[PDB]
């Protein structure tokens, strides 16, 4: 959309509900340092220039995410509103030594906590959470890395405030408040425990990057530790008074 100088992109945003992603493009310009880094990835403010479709980039003929589940239509999104022009956002860059696929898989694993976060919020617990959209954009203005794969990186919106980590992927349990661990626990219990969502971390209970375990190990990218994930969480669980009023098993 604007006319000032940035650089364009891919941005495509997958929708659990209809269970396609949704293509579109965007310009946007990010700053050359990073404000914080993880053990993987930097994270950089980045601004909006505005959100448009995709019909000047053409896919072609090898395709990820495959033609199946990409959306013939693409007039609503929430990129729209909350990437609209001049948002401030970040954008995820992994360090230098992550496959397209995994951009995709983490971002559509987002989403999916994402809804478990409004199924929980319909219990009507004390505090509300909810989990950050996230989306993939392939930065096409710049040159390829070791191939002719595009440049990729994931957004999503900026956290204001003091960001902490909750509970990790593997059994640490790294502050004392409730939501977070029970949130956890909910997700284990009412999925039948088919999976569970961890890595609970963010600002109060506006949280992003979770990590969620299943007991078969697949999908759900590398942070997938399977059963023993599960196991780790459940040594280290003591149900709290959220847990106890959304009527969990203390087992
Ligand atoms: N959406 C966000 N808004 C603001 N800060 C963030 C956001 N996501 C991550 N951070 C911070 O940036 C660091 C690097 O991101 P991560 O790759 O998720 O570890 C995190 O450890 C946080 O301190
Ligand atoms: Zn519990």
């Amino acid at each position: 959309i604007s006319s000032e100088t940035g650089e364009m992109g891919i941005l495509w945003e997958f929708d659990p509900i209809i269970n396609k992603w949704i293509r579109l493009s965007m310009k946007l310009k990010v700053e050359r340092k990073p404000f914080a880094e993880g053990a993987l990835r930097e994270a950089y403010h980045t601004v909006s220039l505005g959100v448009g479709t995709d019909e000047n980039y053409p896919l072609g003929t090898k395709l990820f995410p495959p033609i199946e589940m990409i959306s013939p239509i693409s007039k609503n999104n929430e990129a729209m509103t909350q990437l609209k022009n001049g948002t401030k956002f970040v954008l995820k860059l992994y360090k230098k030594e992550a496959s397209r696929e995994l951009y995709f898989e983490d971002v559509k694993m987002q989403m999916v906590c994402r809804d478990w976060g409004n199924k929980f919020n319909q219990k009507k617990p004390p505090k509300k959470i909810e989990f950050l959209m996230s989306w993939v954009v392939e930065l096409i203005d710049r040159s390829p890395s070791s191939n002719g794969q595009p440049i990729l990186c994931s957004i999503e919106p900026l956290l204001v405030g003091e960001f902490k980590k909750n509970n990790s992927n593997y059994g640490a349990v790294l502050t004392n408040r409730s939501t977070p661990q029970a949130f956890s626990h909910f997700t284990y219990e009412l999925s039948n425990k088919q999976m569970i969502v961890v890595d609970i971390q963010g600002v109060d209970d506006l949280y992003t990057d979770p990590q969620i375990h299943t007991p078969d190990g697949k999908g759900f990218g590398l942070g997938n530790l399977g059963k023993a994930g599960i196991n780790k969480f459940i040594t280290t669980h003591k149900c709290n008074a959220v847990c106890a009023l959304l009527d969990l098993d203390v087992k």
